[PDB]
């Protein structure tokens, strides 16, 4: 008679997991009941223990309103994984390995997404903080429109400077580096996060103990999002990945 509740948002990278941990967690014999909320209903959800938990709390920044408003009123387990980040990116074949040594590549620009992203505010910032980068331009479009522009750089080996964020498929899919940013401009990294409602480990101990020690790496998620990128559905994704890696995935079932 186990049983979870678990609620995520609709990006790509928590469709991955919560596919992983439901198909997980059925596969264990319990009763999972997954559903997609606006980010601030989830939150809410889980505070007012409606639902027991989700594996999808950014932390520190991306999360900083909701944590603020509900993080006292929820259980933080931990991290189930480490080093979300943003910055430039560039294919494995350019050169240049540091921000500082940008001149004249890529027509200077730094091909960028949609305008109101995070990853375009710490973009801007850093073209008005690198000396070199005064003659630079950042160009914004979509998300969609910036990964296709990326496969026809890649395809004529051409250059190219993105706005990249991790995790995300196309680290998989392609060979691309992080620029370094001794600045700091872009940021430092995040890791998500697993949230309970408080009630949990006292009502619900089994699952409890599963999402306390649900964790996997970028390049799991990665993998996985690759797959749905490609076709798969994400229950298929999520078994392919439980498949291969089955000896960390019973670790979450078993052990004090």
């Amino acid at each position: 008679d186990k049983k979870v509740d678990l609620v995520y948002m609709n990006w790509d990278s928590e469709v991955a997991s919560i596919n992983v941990l439901t198909q997980a967690m059925k596969e264990h014999g319990f009763d999972v009941k997954t559903t997609a909320l606006d980010n601030a209903v989830a939150w809410q959800t889980v505070a007012n223990g409606q639902a027991d938990g989700m594996v999808s709390a950014w932390l520190p920044n991306t999360h900083k309103t909701q944590w603020q408003k509900y993080g006292k009123s929820v259980d933080l387990l931990g991290p189930n994984l480490k080093g979300a980040k943003v910055g430039f990116v560039v294919p494995s074949y350019m050169n240049v390995n540091s921000i500082e040594d940008l001149t004249n590549q890529a027509n200077k620009t730094i091909t960028g997404i949609e305008p109101g992203a995070g990853v375009m505010a710490a973009s801007e910032k850093t073209l008005n903080s690198y000396d070199n980068l005064k003659d630079w331009k950042l160009v914004p479009s979509s998300s969609g429109a910036m990964t296709v522009a990326l496969g026809e750089a890649i395809k004529q080996h051409k250059d190219i400077v993105i706005t990249g964020w991790s995790p995300h498929w196309m680290f998989n899919k392609y060979d691309l580096k992080y620029l370094a940013d001794p600045k700091g401009t872009m940021g430092t990294s995040e890791n998500i996060n697993t949230i309970v409602r408080k009630g949990l480990k006292k009502e619900n101990p089994e699952a409890y103990k599963v999402l306390d020690k649900f964790n996997w790496t970028t390049k799991d998620m990665e993998a996985v999002m690759l797959d749905i990128q490609n076709g798969k559905t994400p229950e298929e994704a999520a078994k392919n990945w439980i498949k291969d890696h089955q000896k960390e995935v019973d670790k979450w079932f078993k052990g004090s």
